[PDB]
């Protein structure tokens, strides 16, 4: 039937155009909207202490600079890093915490819509014990918008930061 | 848990290891396997006469060179330029015929796993009066294997080739 996402259209160009709209927490810009491949790209600087618990997959090629992920591969804290000109495919579950510190760096990061009941964790972990302070999960409906509230409400409540194995208080900053 | 499909690796130095790879009729490559997004990159030249009917989403990310898509658009025979830089993300079920005539092309095609009972199909159109000649549909498991064998089959077959409206015999060529 129709083109419901419009026609083919040059990349670097869009990216230059809606450069001055990726803006932090999240940095990012879905290009087509109600699609079933969820398509960002997301630029820095960014400010994220969240890990994501990505019940799918999560496609990243990391087109203008460079970023880093850091993960919790294994039980250990662990960084991956997303050099300009690096692509990467992250494992559904696998937590991370994308750090995008240079202005002006690009990356595409291509997911799908979840399904009904599929939920998307957001947890933090303590920065003393390593253990697990808060997780919330959400039905996920926007990459882009349904993110800095669920933050908001962490970094406003100690009693969401209060560790439960030592009492350290998670600065979220 | 662990990284399942490796670390991060720089793409433009594997589109080039790989070049030599990239061959025809179809012309693509998986960069992991057994995920669910399916990341291949397509080279040319290529050969293809048939129509895709993918039941889900394709991304298109035109990195070297162009290409274009044949397309059945509300009835007409249409074309999609894939330029050099070009972004492009076709609905499901929009028929398509990937046409890559430059050497050293790549292009970055990211689909989904489909699940149990959802089904490709391929499809001929009779080049004189344009209506349907032959329709295969595969349970499709490789997006690089499962394709040519079928296209063989049309190729081998003037009972598939010969148009049912006009006996127009199709060329598959
Ligand atoms: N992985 C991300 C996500 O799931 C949402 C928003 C941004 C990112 C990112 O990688 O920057
Ligand atoms: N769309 C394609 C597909 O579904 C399989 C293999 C190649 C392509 C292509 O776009 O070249
Ligand atoms: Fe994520
Ligand atoms: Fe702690
Ligand atoms: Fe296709
Ligand atoms: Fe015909």
């Amino acid at each position: 039937h129709m083109l419901t996402y419009g026609a083919p259209f040059n990349f670097p160009r869009w990216i230059d155009e809606h450069a001055h709209l990726l803006k932090p927490p999240v940095g990012n810009r879905q290009v087509w909207q109600d699609s079933d491949f969820i398509v960002t790209v997301v630029g820095g600087p960014n400010h994220r202490t969240d890990y994501h618990d990505d019940p799918l997959e999560e496609f990243f090629y990391q087109l203008r600079g460079n970023a880093y992920l850091n993960l919790w591969v294994d039980g250990r804290r662990e960084r991956a890093d997303l050099k300009e000109g690096d692509i990467f495919l992250l494992p559904p579950h696998v937590r991370h915490s994308p750090q995008r510190p240079e202005a002006g760096s690009a990356c595409l990061v291509i997911e799908r819509q979840r399904p009904a009941g599929m939920l998307d964790g957001f947890e933090w972990y303590c920065d003393a014990c390593g253990h697990l302070v808060h997780r919330v999960e959400v039905q996920l409906k926007s990459i882009v918008t349904d993110l800095p509230p669920l933050f908001e409400s962490f970094y406003a409540s100690e009693d969401k930061r209060r560790c439960p194995h030592c009492g350290q208080v998670h600065p979220g900053r």
